[PDB]
């Protein structure tokens, strides 16, 4: 209870807030919200705060049903750049349903079931370190984004001097403000790309700061001229985003997955996760990766997954196991993206590994050979299965694992496949340019 | 045998040609050529003139393979639009190895071979009546095509009034100079969109044709300031693009479709034949549709197959069954398209209906009923199964596929695949600009 | 020393620093870091903060691999031009491996051994004078840089009037309060080039400096509408750049290169380097001319080393020995350019030094007359050889030596061939627009 109903109002008063944002996130993973002015705040604390839950379920709306937003206490936050008379302060909020049970269709109430699944195994705390990824363009003369990067860095380099303005710089220091605890960034790959890495955190938490760090990259970002984007990948040729998730199981406070005895220092229960990510990776992949573009990320020779594997160090593994051990030992899954709905992403992730854990799935062997270079010959001659090549390819996989279609609900499942279909059939039946310099004039 | 070589002799020479393009087609169905001054004749009649046979292969060529053409004197014909003293004339050839037999990986032996292979069950003739749309597209300034229509017409219109120049009228002309003889023409359902008719004709010389018919389509158009192209769907939105195939079997030299005593007229081996053609269908679409465009066209709602049914008055049936009895009993194959390799396309359409035929396959039931309201529910109810809808799909399944994959024989088999899965990948990868509307700022 | 970790402590504190830059550097000299905020500055300077490792080996990196950054209180510096809300501090950080080990493939470190083979001869310092060049081009209106130079000034003029805008001298100003050293500064031969000279400093303290120099330079240019550039020769016919190295041994504290009562008051030791760096000169050329385009600035006609020679008096000798003596008496090597990785060029060239000390090799008859004149052949007659031609060359000769070899180990050497041995080959494959002004029309 980081915050405390008289502690949110003391601090409203005294920050002299005169505007309030109750957000939430839909289906899709976008950033929803119903702004209310100060004078609100009471009702809003109240529970009773009425808005269209329809809206939940994104471009499939069919019918206006009324909801209620219950904001969370401690994801209360003031937005520093908002200045002067004018200060916005946020509350993520939780839908119910108007009879007040809580609405099945919210993707973070899913993160929430799933977790309760996890404490009845007998684990306290389950970690998420993201590591989200994106890319900055120019603005042209009106504002619309261009195709032209922001710099030409390369790999950790010093992008943009520090004199003036710079991005990357000017974002962390906004997080700070508001309360983030930001490991460090860096200028990524390619030209343009940049990456801040977050904090060790708890899962509903962690889920919570990716959501606000898209806003406050996007706004903070157009504020400098410039255009922040999460798309998987925007440019053919150059490297692609992703959002790499460093999980990690407690149990009583403990890292469960560390054990400074067996193999790699890892314990029976973290290969256990291994396995079950290993089992159900391609089958979760349509909900970490869930836009068609999502799949021309996972393409060869950018440094993205492209087979279920696990590995301490190679070229770019689909699981990856850190150096680090003790409280630190954690495992990293490379296949998630920017473009991924945090609270499904990780209740999937979740739901993966406690599957292994709860049946004591086998972890397979690791491999620090390379799947670059042998053909799918030795990957079948190994357990080496590739991940869906399409959104479409990823909607079948998804549909057939039973244990995924359960962790996201009746309600939410039966939605993200509607909206994908629907997504997919755009994308198909769509005539690209590519298609006619091809065939325009050779036939 | 139309020509002698005598014949062919005394033509070139009154006719005054100096200039004979020894053409032939590659995998892809591209239209190859050699050509070769009239000095030259006698070399080329004398089939001595050697190439480079890696050409037939496409761009998968590896290795440089002297190869020789062997004219086919029944495919001599002249160029009207050429004239004066530089007269073009040309040769179909045929591909054949330095030791004198026949080149396997050619498709247009390949129709001979699969042609033999119907001569063996006691049938002598199998005729195709084509039926190749086309686009007309405006030419810049430059000389490169635009997306600007050459008119407005509708289905059967009177499309560019007579008077000036009127491409398609232009084009029928011309082929008939040539020795074309066309049924009939007509304005296409699409604006800019056109379609001429051709004759009954012997599988090889119909198919032949439909290899000229390109190329003086092409060229006229071209001289009238606009660019013709056959590629399935050039826009998105609009009608795409068809090669109707009507197919007919023929024994002794009479019609073997026709039974003026049977239900709808037709014969046992017709309905076998349908058979044939339903039970391969999805298999032999990688071959009738070889580009990933063409899967656009194979979309609900513009009149084009998307489904495995026959019948006699539909939608937009995958089999038709024409009005026209007796000698004119023929099978309409609604899937095929301009982009088609016409020699290849016939090879697997043939295979396909004499296995049923062969094997006394039974034929479904027709259906006059409606494919396009009915979901996949009924469409699974009823053996209503759907069409390959990508060109990853049908490759995949024309693999699985015995009898076709044996249609196309092991050196082009081989090949087309080789090519096709580059041709897909190359597209998979691809970032396309309705990914960037669609995420750049969505996400 | 210099500080503790109580002094950078109250530093920041009282600095209000909220920004900390760990940099440090690459195979390819280039300028690197991971930012991270104030408040992690416990853990930085605890050695906790991790990072990509692979960074380091450049566009050569094939695998993901954790390791620590141990930050050097001494090389820590605030960057003034910051806004004070936000200030920004740097440490340049020393690689190590997850176990706590010197990471072999840190440029940085190498140079430490190196240093140690010198403290066990028996050296107590090694200090470098530098003199950086570069150009300042303009700015169009997308901040991108043209061939446009900043002025037309000459060799030692009074470029730029003191108006309110003069980059060389907001550089020089911004850099005392920095903690810099500078000895004076200039403006260069061609129009828009600049020098700044550093004071001499130790061997790592020196090279900290290029690095550091090489940024703020760029940074503040980037302020003024300018843009810096290092490149060795930017353009065609015009001066090049290049960063001379005033190399000065020292023993017990003392100049060893000074003989007060010695032929041109030279120490045997002094000549003994001398000899050190001639023999070695064509070997180590690769790697203080790491580019190709180095190579296009070592062509006689323009001040710049083209032939192995030393002298007090000459055109362009490759080895200068400037005027002052005592604990100034120095060897200038002239061949070493701007775009060199400062560590791996001290490396190289203090490397060579020893391997003339410890083998007493005897030092060649100085050249004092112009070898500009005498022809190839005549070169040849007395102890003249030109240096690597191209960076091919130049390569091929690095490898040839043993001793040059060793002096960046087995892992750095083994990955700077590869980074230049694939940038080379980019080169030769490419096809420049002289070429086709050259033999388009003339073939
Ligand atoms: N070094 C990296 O982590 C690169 C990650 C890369 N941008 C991706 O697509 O995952
Ligand atoms: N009426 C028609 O035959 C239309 C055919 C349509 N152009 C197709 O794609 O097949
Ligand atoms: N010191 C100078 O005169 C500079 C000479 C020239 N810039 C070079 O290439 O070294
Ligand atoms: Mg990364
Ligand atoms: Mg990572
Ligand atoms: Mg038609
Ligand atoms: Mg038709
Ligand atoms: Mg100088
Ligand atoms: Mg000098």
């Amino acid at each position: 209870a980081k915050y405390t109903r008289e502690d949110i109002e003391k601090l409203v008063k005294e920050e002299n807030v005169k505007y309030i944002r109750l957000q939430f996130t839909d289906i899709l993973g976008t950033i929803k919200n119903v702004e209310i002015p100060v004078s609100q705040l009471g009702k809003a604390l109240d529970n009773k705060v009425m808005f269209d839950g329809s809206s939940i379920e994104g471009f499939v709306r069919i019918e206006e049903s009324d909801m209620y937003l219950y904001p969370d206490l401690n994801t209360f936050v003031i937005f520093p750049w908002t200045a002067e008379k004018g200060k916005v302060a946020r509350f993520i909020c939780d839908i119910y349903n108007p009879d007040g049970t809580p609405f099945e269709g919210d993707p973070r109430n899913n993160l929430k079931r799933i977790l309760k699944e996890m404490e009845d195994l007998g684990f306290s705390d389950f970690n998420l370190g993201p590591e989200p990824e994106f890319f900055l363009f120019k603005l042209d003369e009106k504002g619309e984004p261009t195709l032209e990067l922001n710099d030409k860095g390369g790999y950790f380099d010093l992008a943009p001097t520090d004199l003036g303005e710079n991005c990357r710089r000017d974002i962390v220091l906004e997080l700070e403000e508001m309360g983030f605890e930001i490991e460090a960034s860096h200028h990524e790959v390619a030209p343009g790309q940049h990456e801040i890495d977050f904090k060790y955190a708890g899962a509903v938490r962690s889920c919570d700061d990716i959501q606000t760090f898209k806003l406050v990259v996007k706004t903070i970002a157009r504020k400098h001229g410039l255009h922040a984007t999460f798309m998987p990948k925007p440019l053919f040729g150059v490297n692609g985003s992703g959002m790499h998730c460093n999980l990690s199981l407690f149990k009583n406070g403990v890292n469960a997955f560390f054990d400074e005895n067996a193999d790699l220092q890892l314990s029976e229960t973290a290969k256990h996760f291994i396995a079950g990510i290993v089992k159900h990776a391609t089958s979760f992949t349509a909900v970490t990766n869930p836009t068609v573009n999502s799949y021309k990320r996972l393409v060869p020779g950018y440094e993205a997954p492209c087979y279920v594997a696990w590995s301490a160090q190679n070229r770019s593994p689909l699981i990856r196991i850190p150096a680090s051990r003790g409280i630190s030992t954690r495992v990293e899954v490379r296949s998630v993206d920017p473009a991924a709905n945090p609270y499904l992403a990780l209740s999937v992730l979740l739901a993966a590994g406690l599957d292994g854990i709860k049946n004591k799935l086998e972890a397979p062997a690791p491999i620090d050979r390379n799947i670059y270079v042998m053909s799918k010959e030795e990957r079948m001659e190994n357990g080496i299965v590739d991940l869906p090549a399409t959104l479409a390819e990823a909607l079948e996989e998804f549909k057939s694992n039973e244990v995924m279609v359960k962790a996201l609900g009746e309600h939410l499942f039966e939605h993200f496949i509607e909206a994908k279909e629907i997504e997919w059939d755009m994308f198909r039946t769509q005539v690209h340019p590519w298609e006619r310099e091809q065939y325009m004039s050779q036939y």
